């Protein structure tokens, strides 16, 4: 149903399924209809609810009318303030296509990060800590489903610059990992890609979004990419040119079933001389502990959000830079603490 | 057939059907092998060929038993000094996979550009011209048969350092392209994807190839892409802020059935201030007459190849920096001058 309105715009009218809750399709209409994005997925349009006038994106991807759409069933399960809520999705014009809705979210966390980069200079640490430490918050809830986004990057971390709320999005390339079901290797963007992903693990875990996550921290003390591979394999070198060679122990840890890079002998960087010169040695410990090897010894989401890196944020008289109070960081669910649940007593400070 | 050889080395023994020549399978045995690339397609390694000691590459993709490699078909036909021959193809591991055994060639023109602008240097033009005019040929034979390769970019021109030959590769996107049969827009490296891709053109011609190549040209003037897109649609953005806005003239000349971008009418900046001030006029005159919105507009490879910023290559008395002679540059088949076979005065000076 496309008409006009009262003042003659072009309004869309639709049919969708809520995004969460009960299976009921109800008529939605938007209009101010534009393109903000396209890849192998299809396109992202901006629209406005008329009902609301809220701001969402609607991602259109085709649809195998055989095949189910792993995206979906994901989006449907996950309910968090710092992952971009489904609001509804649908169908439209021999091909079909799944358009799914979604909140607007204004920014991202490569378009801050560009803007200082570009005038030379590091986004101050409390956007930092904000940032990665609901990052960590949105990967712990997704990992507690065994659901691994499997394209962790700055692009896909939204955020609203106002309340400093991060959103996670595209699950385009997330799927729910099963011990012993083996996994495409080539995934995930070059520079955020795990050492294991590119040596061809097909048995790896939630862990290599730990490391995308490591990846991301490292650019935002640095002003840009830790790791800037030309290519899928240059990335392994550029790896190395900072943690050295592994041991061979790291590489079976990785994949026990590898083949042969056969590359120089190059001794580890020290971790500090990496970053600039006052960079906050909290944050240099952090990114150690993210950016190992042995996919085992890279902290856990839950772990990473308690770590001193992030005590800044846990103090009573902590405020955003524009004077505005702290977004909801620490009201946990059961389901966030399940990975391990006696954390609770230094995520959640008294006040 | 895994084994041993005099001096112990692992070799491996295969039977591969010539790539050229008659569909006659033939027993080779390789060594010394090494993973130097990988891709969703799968793995490339260097080996060395046991009998001659030369290098080759190995492209091994997964086939569907019942799909046709189109790549395999349209390598098997391509025969020139500017393209990676294809000496062999075989198949190996409950899944197949067809392996691609090609020339090694050591360098490539994207890895050369880079040492340049790391240095803050731009690549001496006689590098760019020899470099430039040699795809353009490659271009040329490619496009007498309609295939397009669709993915022309600095990564995917191999160059000999000391002869300064250029072998095109990488046919994973080619096409034979058929007037009528649709094909994918979201198609090509991001900065060197045509405008009427962006705008999801699946009715465009080898024409893409020709800016993709333009992109290049730039790109080795500049020391770093003209186009920096940081998504599918922001080249577009980027391609603008170059170019201007496009009239509704070229806009249906790049895909007559569009979609709503709704972006700002932006001023088209001067040609000769992109580039930096001692950058000979000939080169932005050729950069100019390839980076056209009208595909019907763009020079053709044959037409490219003619331009006057290639005049130095065509003067007797022409070297490489290192003193040796230049590379076969003249020796053009009639199916290379088809497009236009009056050309052949200006291509294939007397001497
Ligand atoms: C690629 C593949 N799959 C999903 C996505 C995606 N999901 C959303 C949700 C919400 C969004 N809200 C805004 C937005 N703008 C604004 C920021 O710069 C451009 C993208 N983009 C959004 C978006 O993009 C992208
Ligand atoms: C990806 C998709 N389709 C094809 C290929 C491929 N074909 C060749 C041929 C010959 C090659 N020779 C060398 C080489 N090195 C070393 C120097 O350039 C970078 C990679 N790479 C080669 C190559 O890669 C890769």
């Amino acid at each position: 149903k496309v008409s006009r309105d009262k003042d003659g715009s072009k309004v869309t009218t639709v049919v969708a399924t809520p995004g969460q809750g009960p299976d009921r399709p109800q008529e939605v209409s938007y209009t101010d209809t534009k393109v903000i994005g396209n890849g192998s997925f299809g396109v992202v349009y901006q629209a406005k609810l008329c009902d609301s006038g809220e701001l969402v994106a609607i991602k259109k991807v085709l649809q195998d009318k055989r095949f189910k759409n792993r995206e979906l069933q994901i989006m449907r399960k996950l309910d968090h303030c710092n992952i971009v809520r489904l609001r509804y999705f649908f169908y439209s014009s021999d091909e079909v296509y799944l358009n799914l809705v979604l909140d607007y979210v204004p920014e991202t966390v490569y378009r801050v990060a560009r803007h200082y980069s570009r005038a030379k200079q590091t986004l101050p640490v409390i956007y930092v800590k904000l940032y990665m430490y609901q990052l960590f918050r949105s990967l712990a809830y997704i990992h507690s489903f065994g659901i691994c986004h499997r394209d962790i990057k700055p692009q896909n971390l939204l955020l609203d610059p106002d309340t400093a709320v991060l959103k996670l999005c595209d699950f385009g390339s997330a799927k729910q990992l099963v011990r012993g079901e083996p996994n495409v290797s080539y995934i995930c963007s070059r520079y955020y890609r795990a050492p294991e992903l590119i040596f061809g693990a097909t048995d790896y875990t939630s862990s290599i979004d730990v490391w995308s996550a490591g990846c991301v921290l490292a650019e935002l003390l640095l002003g840009q990419p830790i790791f800037p591979g030309d290519s899928g394999v240059d990335q392994l070198v550029e790896i190395i040119k900072v943690l050295g060679t592994p041991t061979r122990e790291q590489i079976r840890e990785m994949n026990p079933n590898y083949t042969e890079f056969k590359f120089p002998q190059i001794k580890a960087h020290p971790w500090t001389k990496v970053f600039r010169p006052r960079t906050p040695p909290e944050a240099i410990a952090l990114c150690s502990r993210l950016l190992e090897y042995t996919p085992t010894a890279r902290l856990t989401p839950l772990e990473a959000c308690a770590h001193s890196f992030f005590d800044e944020l846990r103090d009573p008289n902590v405020k955003l830079p524009n004077g505005r109070d702290t977004p909801a960081l620490f009201n946990f669910t059961t389901q966030e603490l399940s990975s391990n649940p006696p954390l609770a007593t230094i995520l959640i400070p008294p006040h």
